């Protein structure tokens, strides 16, 4: 019944996503010379290297918010591939069954815990 042990596991969490080769085009945000209609596309960019200062910062207040942004760099790559058969897009999908594989446990234990601190 750990209220702050998510954020521990959410860092080793991203350490594995850092060492995944699925995670390369989600590490850094998404290049705008590269894709110069990018921001036409999509509101609000989200990479794994925000999503790794903001824990680290101290701005995530729970697991859920950290799984929010997280999914964002997901469907950002949904909105923006021009084919469900895109390379980046396809390396998306298994980071994201990986991910959300992994975060299960995380917001479990965490939800979990707050109803025990409210009990
Ligand atoms: C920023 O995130 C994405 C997501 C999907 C994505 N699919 C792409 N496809 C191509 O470049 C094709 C050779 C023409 S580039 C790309 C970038």
């Amino acid at each position: 019944y750990d209220i702050q042990a998510w954020k521990k596991q959410c860092e080793e969490l991203l350490n594995l996503i850092f060492q995944c080769e699925d995670s390369e085009p989600f590490r850094q945000p998404v290049d705008l010379l590269e894709y110069p209609d990018y921001r036409d596309i999509i509101d609000t960019p989200m990479d794994f290297a925000t999503v790794r200062e903001t824990l680290e910062a101290g701005n995530y207040e729970s697991p859920m918010e950290l799984c929010k942004d997280v999914r964002l760099i997901f469907s950002n790559s949904k909105a923006y591939t021009p084919s469900k058969r895109s390379r980046i897009y396809s390396m998306s999908l298994r980071l994201s069954a990986f991910f959300e594989e992994h975060i299960s446990s995380v917001l479990s234990d965490y939800k979990s815990a707050l109803r025990f601190h409210k009990r």
